[PDB]
């Protein structure tokens, strides 16, 4: 996770991370739709 986070993404989060970053570097955009205070 990047080191200009305060407070450690969980699991799920950072396979979330992973998912965006993969939909920048490969020029296509997304939509985070996971439910409701996740």
């Amino acid at each position: 996770q990047p080191k200009l986070l305060n407070c450690q993404l969980k699991e799920y989060q950072l396979k979330g991370l992973n998912w965006l970053v993969n939909l920048y570097e490969q020029g296509i955009n997304g939509i985070l739709a996971d439910e409701m205070g996740l």
